[PDB]
């Protein structure tokens, strides 16, 4: 049987932006025989950095399930796009930008982005390589969300800011990836997250953990990712 776990990153796997704290977690999960799938709002460029740093070479899912990346020849990258291109999102944000005082990646400076996100300077370039979504760092007037929703977009609160994306989510992407594993055998699925963008995942796995206080029906709350591992041991 295949044990697979979907791991969110920000505010779930690591405290901040440095990968180091997660090394022990990934090693332990690997020793326990898990297939570790990152499923984060982070861009593919950002996740490739974490993957390389943590030696994770499994499929991963980016920008709130907007795309599934499967390493060439992984199953006995191949990209499955499920969201919408970021240029279409920016076209609409541009129209709303000066109506709602919006600040997002496309209209903010590296400096602003660092201040908004608390991101280490050297990592900001990976965050700016967006393919299917935007992040709203701030606004000066409410109402833009309703407008984007009616325009066909999804607005989902993440670990730090709202994310504007297309017609997909972490669960739709997880569900599709889970089918690939099912062709290989029986699966015991887990999901670990921390915010609203993680809810769609919870609806598709057997066991669910939430790091922090956000409550969810099918989810068991814990204070940290370490706890998740302890619980799993049993
Ligand atoms: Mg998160």
């Amino acid at each position: 049987m295949i044990r697979l776990i979907f791991l969110d990153i920000d505010k779930t796997l690591i405290p901040g932006y440095e990968p180091d704290p997660a090394k022990p977690i990934i090693e332990e999960l690997k020793d326990m025989g898990f297939e570790i799938i990152f499923n984060s709002s982070k861009t593919r460029a950002e996740q490739e950095y974490y993957r390389k740093e943590l030696e994770v070479e499994t499929p991963f899912i980016s920008e709130n399930g907007s795309a599934i990346f499967i390493p060439k020849g992984y199953f006995p990258y191949i990209v499955i796009e499920l969201g919408i291109r970021v240029e279409k999102i920016r076209e609409e944000l541009k129209k709303l930008e000066n109506i709602y005082g919006l600040k997002y990646y496309g209209n903010s400076t590296k400096e602003e982005i660092e201040k908004f996100t608390g991101m280490p300077p050297e990592l900001v370039p990976l965050a700016m390589e967006r393919e299917y979504s935007e992040t709203i760092f701030e606004w000066s007037r409410d109402g833009w969300e309703e407008v984007l929703v009616e325009g066909g977009f999804k607005v989902t609160m993440g670990s730090r800011f709202y994310t504007v994306h297309g017609n997909s989510d972490k669960g739709k992407a997880a569900k599709i990836l889970l089918d690939f594993y099912k062709r290989l055998g029986q699966i015991e699925s887990y999901a670990v997250g921390d915010s609203y963008n993680d809810f769609p995942m919870f609806e598709v796995v057997d066991k669910v953990f939430i790091v922090g206080s956000l409550k969810h029906k099918k989810a068991q709350n814990v204070s940290s990712i370490i706890d998740v591992l302890e619980v799993i041991k049993h």
